């Protein structure tokens, strides 16, 4: 495992992602 | 520990994340 | 090497910028 | 040090931050 705000930050980066991808469909 | 730009950047993508939302909103 | 979600939310927030960018030119 | 591709993305990740706070502005 990695410490908890690296792995927490990596998957933010990839609901953040999501959400701006789908505002702008 | 690990090391501040790692940990710096790590607060920051969710900083950038709340503003991002509450411009949305 | 290092563990295959920080290096995937490496290339996302690569990706991610080019996509935000694009949209705005 | 660490990787290059770990720190370029910090880097990333800081500079599309301003980028995007500009354009708000
Ligand atoms: N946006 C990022 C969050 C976190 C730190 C850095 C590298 C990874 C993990 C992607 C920038």
């Amino acid at each position: 495992s990695s410490d908890p705000l690296v792995v927490a930050a990596s998957i933010i980066g990839i609901l953040h992602l999501i959400l701006w991808i789908l505002d702008r469909l």
